[PDB]
């Protein structure tokens, strides 16, 4: 029964069948025990602080054509935007004035900025003594070099799916082979690396998720970003089925059990498909929240998927997460 799989997880007996079983069992008692276990493992290793890492989505211009993503280059209806370096810096400064100690710079793959514009922004943002995390997709090692020289500390590059065939199909411009290489180049260059994948992708199976789990535990990532697949109306997957919240929550919990030292965000996608989804995820293994500091009107134009916090004032949302972290009994 579920008790058997549970004890192997406590003994850290992580094998392909144990995780497949764990992901397969849909008994309410087993699920709730799994989350309680991950909540306790979270509390033990990373404590009660919920890291608040503000993110700025400074460009929705992308060169790739990912089938799931609304920023794919074939999305013609989406209005495109680019923030100026002055706008990104004064925005990060505002986030630091509100208490952010990490600045996450994310965009579609927009060549306009690469690589010297990113370096200048990073150099400026690093003058405030905060960690800078980049999430800019796949670029040459030479580009990763310069950004590390500019003061960059962390890089986010979700592996999306550890199935090479499912990867190539969903991301035509590249492969899991290249994606895995970019991750290894970053760890090699001294970056703190974040991986992760989507749950509920079309054609994704329980075995794929176990592969995602095994891939994660193998490379022992500093950070892991996990979210449900949300179909975008202007994409080749507009009518596929969204990722399941409970199943995605189990991927978070098992990630916490497998990587008890890792920083695991409570992604916005989780709060999008279930009201209060992020709060739930923070109590099942997650210990990071990434408030959106992208200013209007660009924020509504950054549609990886259709989205929360879209009407709230550009500020306003950091005091919201601090309130949320408080009502959860955690610290910021
Ligand atoms: C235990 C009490 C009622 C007992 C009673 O009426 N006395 C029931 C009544 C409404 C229940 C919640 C909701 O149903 C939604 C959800 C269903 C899940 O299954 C379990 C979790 C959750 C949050 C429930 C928790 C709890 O179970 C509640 C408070
Ligand atoms: C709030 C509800 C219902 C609580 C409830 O209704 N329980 C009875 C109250 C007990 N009292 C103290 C009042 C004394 C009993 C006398 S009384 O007769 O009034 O029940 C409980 C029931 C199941 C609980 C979740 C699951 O575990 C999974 C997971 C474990 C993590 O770790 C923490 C997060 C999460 C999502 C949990 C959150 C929360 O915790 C839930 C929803
Ligand atoms: C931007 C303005 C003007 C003054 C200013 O520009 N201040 C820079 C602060 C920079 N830091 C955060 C690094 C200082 C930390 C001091 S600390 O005591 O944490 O060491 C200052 C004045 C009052 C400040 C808010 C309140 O206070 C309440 C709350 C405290 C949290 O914490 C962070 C969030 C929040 C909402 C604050 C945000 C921001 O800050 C405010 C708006
Ligand atoms: C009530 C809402 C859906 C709203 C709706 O559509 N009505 C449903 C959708 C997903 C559900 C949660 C997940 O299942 C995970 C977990 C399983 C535990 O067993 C009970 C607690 C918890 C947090 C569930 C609570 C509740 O049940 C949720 C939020
Ligand atoms: C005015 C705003 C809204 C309220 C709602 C939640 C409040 C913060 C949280 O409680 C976290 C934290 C607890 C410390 O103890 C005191 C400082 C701090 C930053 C609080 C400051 C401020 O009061 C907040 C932002
Ligand atoms: N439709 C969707 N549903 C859920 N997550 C999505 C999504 N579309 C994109 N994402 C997630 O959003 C993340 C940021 S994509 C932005 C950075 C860069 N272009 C890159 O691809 O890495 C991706 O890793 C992906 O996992
Ligand atoms: S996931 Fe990233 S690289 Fe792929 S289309 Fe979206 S923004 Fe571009
Ligand atoms: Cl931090
Ligand atoms: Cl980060
Ligand atoms: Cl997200």
């Amino acid at each position: 029964t579920g008790r058997e799989i549970l004890e192997k997880l406590e003994r850290r007996e992580f094998t392909r069948e144990v995780l497949k079983e764990a992901l397969s069992i849909n008994d309410r008692g087993f699920n709730e025990a799994l989350f309680k276990l991950a909540d306790e493992i979270r509390r033990k290793y990373v404590g009660d602080e919920v890291h608040i890492r503000a993110i700025i989505e400074f460009s929705n211009v992308c060169r790739k054509n990912c089938l799931y993503c609304g920023l794919r280059r074939d999305n013609k209806n989406l209005k495109r935007y680019r923030m100026t370096p002055e706008e990104i810096v004064e925005r990060a400064r505002l986030a630091v004035q509100f208490g952010a100690k990490t600045i996450v710079l994310q965009s579609g793959e927009d060549p306009y900025y690469m690589p010297d514009v990113i370096s200048d922004i990073v150099k400026e943002i690093k003058k405030m003594g905060v960690a800078v995390t980049l999430s800019l997709g796949e670029w040459p090692r030479e580009y990763y070099e310069k950004w590390k020289e500019a003061g960059a500390d962390r890089y986010l590059l979700r592996h999306e799916t550890a199935n090479p065939v499912l990867h190539r199909k969903l991301r035509p411009d590249t492969s899991f082979e290249n994606r895995l290489n970019c991750l290894l180049t970053l760890k090699e260059l001294g970056y703190e690396t974040g991986a992760g994948s989507m749950v509920g992708l079309p054609g994704q199976t329980i075995d794929d998720l176990v592969d995602d789990l095994l891939f994660l535990k193998e490379h022992d990532f500093d950070m892991v970003g996990i979210g449900p697949f949300i179909p975008h109306p202007d994409t080749p997957l507009a009518n596929e089925k969204k990722g399941d919240f409970t199943l995605t929550l189990k991927m978070v919990a098992l990630t916490r059990i497998l990587l008890p030292d890792s920083n695991i965000p409570a992604t916005t996608a989780m709060g999008t498909i279930v009201p209060g989804g992020r709060e739930i995820t923070l109590r099942c293994g997650a210990n990071v929240i990434m408030p959106n500091w992208t200013p209007s009107p660009y924020r509504q134009l950054y549609q990886l998927y259709p989205g929360i916090c879209v009407f709230e004032k550009d500020t306003a949302c950091i005091p919201c997460v601090m309130k949320m972290i408080e009502l959860l009994g955690r610290k910021p």
